[PDB]
């Protein structure tokens, strides 16, 4: 009859708002179309999203996902055209020096892969920006990366000059958005590459602090912890823009949504001693077992006190995580600059 | 331990005692006395726990003043000031049983990890406290203070640490500032909890504070706490309950029969049953997640200023000066 | 450039004009007008430089109010408050020629490197400024502010940087907070210098500030400076001169003939001659050393609070509100 | 006639006060007796300070000075009995990654040399303390070292536990001296070694940030930037105490004193186209050309405004220095712990 199970209860407008929020979630490998395109490879099957080429390697403990989104796939799934490399150590912990060491290697290799077509010379001027608010622990990735980057420049062949770096902080206090601020600098610096380091938001809490995502599509709008970034890309600016991000937070309503769906999934997987067996669990757990993640999120948006959307979720030791990742990202960028741009 | 809160006004017994009471009855049950009060925009909650209360509810015996401005925001200048006067007032009352003079020694302690935003209440308060004292011509040499941070890295528990200082400074009062975990998100950063019960075991963001009490080191220990986080599974349970209550009321006290076919049988369950199922099926890592306002760095500043100002106004007006 | 100071009341011409004047004469020389005044414990020094003054002394043409509490310490509550009212007052006067309304845009800029203690005046002031604004219910959306730190790391000079913001925010006033180098150590942290000449080239701890002026970006630029350091060779010269003056006076205006056999012929030299010999013989690294009070972190806090409070009291009383 | 040239002008008391201040200067290689004992080796000459054995090596750009002070020499020169290793790269700059790399090697080697006689096992509990006030740039050595030490523990075999570490900060705000505070912890931790990292004061400004001094005599009283340390040593505490210090400041009156003496020395060395030729320069420069550094300092103490003694002198980029040295000291300690105590 109706097309969506929530119709009659969740406003159609709120459902559409949530569909959009989820298409613009920071991890491309969390788009629904990308998770279907991975399952679909059972010796290759149709692929209803055609504008998605997905490579999948693995090198030690690092699982690599290379995704190219062409112009057709971008209109389909709502994410800028370009390349997305996601590196993931699922077992990673703060103490896991080896995993961090392996991620460092994979990061340097992916940095030249994604930048080979730029044809970078030992005469290129490279601008590194760490976005984030330093006093919000999981958002401090960017700024702490810039601090460590500046430190490592001393002990390194790389002269200052030909690599310039800034951590803009909360640029809104001065009357500019992070977009204009990075533009105001890139105009005078005239860089050949702009690398932006930022903290990202995941939907599944098990993703947090265990992945890097490198993309040549820049900083997408509505991204980051504050859900408030402006586009910073080769299109907005005229300079190639690479974003390196690590997922540090879940939005409070999104964490609720995945918990509810985890109840449904776990109960479903234990039938017969990750799909939801709606027919079996619906008499117990209700019609919303049939709903999609966005319908549940639209429900939460309507029903929860509004302060819920001002809340984030992060690990209790996310300050150790920030330190480990800020050191990983700065090191891979600098070793990449040494090996394959300046030496 | 389900639905863990550090606020005393959030334990089930105290929420029922509060509705037996305002339903102009008297019939309590635990053996705990609780007077309410409002002073302008501040809702004061005086709560007293005898030893009968203590073992019933699982909270130490003593006194619990809870101030709250429900519409408080960071820009709320007026809200923050009445909060401060009420804090000084509560501070003399809870300590008038103590008869402190200009010759008694007050040790102020800020607990918390500075690099975890909502946990910074403690150390940022000591910072601002320090600033105020040396901004004041008053020596305040009868006021010492410290923020020990993560004492674990030195191989000492926060209890031992505070005792090693208190053993040597030999104080007559110990005021501890610290951030609390709460159970309802809308309580976050809008209440202070003053109590002569000190710091209860397993309180805080990390759910792991050691007891710092009268009973733990032999000095009076008064805690000033701000609820700054909710634990992630606790938040999920409250949110699911809020879906139920909101949808039920919008239909026409939860109406389980009307919402059960959409939202399922657990619409009838208790908070503890919901929390037990989530504890069984969610990945363990949820236990390691906390939930906090995106503006929590601003909240830390505002509350660190409030608490330092209260302690110092109270010290110079009613214990020195 | 010998005996470099950033305070205008420390240039030789202004020290002679000040003794021609108080010796109840009039006969100046440069073409600069200088009224003195004291308001309680604050010594105010209004100084005006026309273009004749500008090229004589090597300081930009404009107005220079210099407030000073010679007995100021960090604990000096009263000293710090009169300082603040006098700062607001000086801020309306220096800006009453500007006719700013509730619709004009004020950009406040804190210069300095946060990790160099005495250079932190600027950024710590912006921090505290930010706190005060969002503590105030007033939006202050006509007040924007930034602390750019060490803009050099991004490949931009501080001048360009401030212009890239000012170009886009298009302000009507720019107030810059910054730490100054002085020439007499006993001036350190006891004066504010307000001036519509902005930030002179080569001022600051690093002796390397770019000009930020009316003439550099076309907006009014008012500097609020605190003298926080002395350059090391400058300090040596002043100290040697102090030996001479103290020993000479203790004998019975320096008495060169009496002290020359103990302290040598350079007892008769000028400050510039002494500084030239030191510049020739000392290792170059002296040029890279600064001198600052051991308590300078406390001073940064106190003055950052003062300056933020002045700017904001003045903005809401005399430009908004 | 009289024994001291300043007699009649400088009070005898102030001269004695300054003699003491200079015997208790942080760098043992700046004691007057130690500089004479080095010159004296012209194929060995008498040595009027007999309680001083001085080794002198050099390994790459690192100049090493090993000094042992026996009980006789300690009464003579006023510095605790024990060993002092001073490593120095005179050419060192913040950017000098190689010099820092060489200093790191020398530091690890000296750390086991000075600790061999302790017979440390993989079961020893080691306590590292970084003293200093973090908001006074050159004094931030200690605390920043502890931050970096804590970070490197994650990425390193060394479990936390068996190496505990604290940065006490300004312990006077709580009613304890840094002495009692380190005692209050060492009693409960019961360490087998206590390593203290602190910033030191030099007399010659050319020393700043170019040396490390490792000693088993602990933290001497009156040391550090504040001239206010309490003894923290094997004697005060009962646990062996090693101090690692780097000189970051000159006291303002002491900098004046060396400037004045530099005038006298430079003028003196250019006669005939580091002694002071008193007879030649005294008609020009005065009787105080004959005075000793302490007599000049005693003069300054009497004559200068008292705020002069509340002033310190540090390089304009001493924050980069703190970062480079805090990373050097933490790295050498941790590599020493790995190679020669736990692996």
């Amino acid at each position: 009859h109706h097309h969506h199970h929530s119709s009659g209860l969740v406003p159609r407008g709120s459902h559409m708002m949530s569909k959009i929020k989820f298409m613009r979630s920071d991890l491309i490998d969390e788009a629904k179309e990308v998770v279907q395109h991975r399952t679909e490879k059972e010796k290759d099957t149709l692929h209803e999203t055609p504008g998605i080429k997905m490579k999948e390697d693995r090198n030690g403990r690092v699982h690599i996902t290379h995704i190219d989104v062409d112009e057709s796939g971008a209109e389909s799934i709502g994410k800028k055209k370009g390349t997305y490399i996601t590196l993931t150590v699922p077992t990673l912990t703060v103490e896991d020096a080896q995993g961090f060491q392996e991620l460092n290697q994979q990061l340097i290799s992916s940095l030249k892969d994604i930048h080979q077509a730029l044809m970078l010379t030992d005469q290129s001027k490279i601008l590194v920006i760490g976005l984030g608010n330093r006093t919000i622990t999981p958002d401090a990735i960017g700024p702490v990366a810039i601090d460590r980057f500046h430190e490592a420049i001393f002990s390194s062949p790389i002269e200052f000059g030909q690599v310039v770096y800034y951590a803009p902080g909360v640029t809104g206090q001065t009357g500019l958005e992070t977009g204009e601020f990075v533009r105001a600098i890139s105009e005078r610096v005239k860089p050949d590459l702009i690398i932006v380091i930022d903290a990202l938001a995941a939907r599944n809490q098990d993703r947090l602090c265990k992945s890097l995502q490198i993309t040549n599509t820049g900083i997408h709008p509505g991204s980051g912890v504050g859900n408030s970034r402006n586009e910073i890309s080769f299109e907005s600016l005229g300079v190639p823009v690479t974003a390196i991000g690590v997922p540090m937070v879940v939005d409070a309503p999104v964490l609720v949504v995945e918990a509810i769906e985890t109840v449904f999934k776990v109960i479903s997987s234990q039938i017969g001693e990750e799909p939801i067996n709606v027919d079996a669990i619906k008499p117990i757990f209700g019609e919303w077992t049939a709903w999609s993640s966005e319908e549940l999120h639209a429900l939460l948006d309507e029903v929860l006190p509004p302060r819920h959307q001002q809340l984030f979720v992060t690990p209790k030791e996310s300050d150790a995580w920030v330190i480990m990742h800020a050191d990983l990202i700065q090191t891979g960028i600098l070793n990449w600059l040494q090996d394959d741009v300046f030496g």
